[PDB]
């Protein structure tokens, strides 16, 4: 979970208990992208670079057998486990 996520979640609940629906639609989704896809930044991509190579190499060589490996959620988890 992200530093821009917990602050804005905090404001939408602190205003009113149902303002977690009412105070933020677009911002509730853009903070959800940070915990759904993570940032595209070079600083993260350098540390999980071996996963980031291997999960592209699944769809490079074996795109027809993605039940054996899939990218975006597996590649992300190996980043959050290191950085």
């Amino acid at each position: 979970y992200c530093g821009r996520e917990l602050e804005q979640y905090g404001q939408c609940v602190a205003a009113k208990p149902e303002s977690w629906q009412r105070d933020c639609h677009y911002l509730k989704m853009s903070i959800a992208q940070c915990t759904s896809s993570h940032p595209i930044i070079r600083q993260i991509r350098q540390a999980c670079a071996q996963p980031f190579e291997a999960f592209e190499e699944c769809l490079r060589q074996n795109e027809a057998a993605v039940g054996n490996c899939a990218e975006h959620m597996r590649r992300f988890l190996q980043c959050a486990e290191q950085v």
